[PDB]
């Protein structure tokens, strides 16, 4: 089984680091994100693993099948698409989900892609918003990292 | 063409931008690494991308095909080793090569793995000291990012 990690830093307080491993047929991605304000925050893979330009460089949602902005749930979502995060009131988020997308080997693997944790909450799509089938309309980018093969 | 991009940071004021791409039956490796002491310094793909632990997380040199250290030009040498980066008096040094086991597709692909830059000259597999054939000699870790798909 392939393992993979990922170690969050941006232009604001929030670290973290992300485990990501198969299991079974599914990818399961776990691990704690911190210096959140409480409550949900938007949390995707990203298309670039590119840092040159802080988390703007990383590019939208991984979209490899051409969907549109949805929730994890859904058809109809980003390859990307892993919902929200929930920071407690002390500021801490824990992740512990699998996810049928996400995939670390063959064409739509992830490895060497980006994750992003956002100012805003993920609306999932069904916000009526602009960019609500877009990105969920989550704003900005707390922090970031390269997804890396570990052992 | 696939194309690549490593940002490198870590515990020292050394910091670079490497791009990588497929080019012909190639990868070449272009880029500018800053803040060195002036002379050469090694410069090797390693086998994790984990920056859990700074760079010591990314591990060895990556070597798929388990054999000894050596310098680019060798048959006898890891695929990840691309020898040493030469720093002007100003301390930057520039990169511009093209390797044939450097792989940004295919079972030893580099995606999601680490490019580090160290403290020392990288010895070649030949300075007759004990860790000559395992890294070069060339010690510590000054910076270090792993490697992402880029546009
Ligand atoms: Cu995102
Ligand atoms: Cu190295
Ligand atoms: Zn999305
Ligand atoms: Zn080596």
């Amino acid at each position: 089984a392939i393992h993979a990690v990922c170690v969050l830093k941006g232009d604001s307080p929030v670290t973290g680091t992300i485990h990501l491993k198969e299991e079974g047929d599914m990818v399961t991605v776990t691990g704690e994100i911190t210096g959140l304000t409480p409550g949900k925050h938007g949390f995707h893979v990203h298309e670039f693993g590119d840092n040159t330009n802080g988390c703007t460089s990383a590019g939208g949602h991984f979209n490899p099948h051409g969907k549109e902005h949805g929730a994890p749930e859904d058809e109809n979502r980003h390859a990307g698409d892993l919902g929200n995060v929930v920071a407690g009131e002390d500021g801490k988020a824990v992740i512990n989900m699998k996810d049928k997308l996400v995939k670390l080997t063959g064409p739509d693997s992830v490895i060497g892609r980006t994750l992003v944790v956002h100012v805003d909450e993920d609306d999932l799509g069904r916000g009526g918003h602009e960019q609500s089938k877009i990105t969920g309309n989550a704003g900005g980018r707390l922090a970031c990292g390269v997804i890396g093969i570990t052992k």
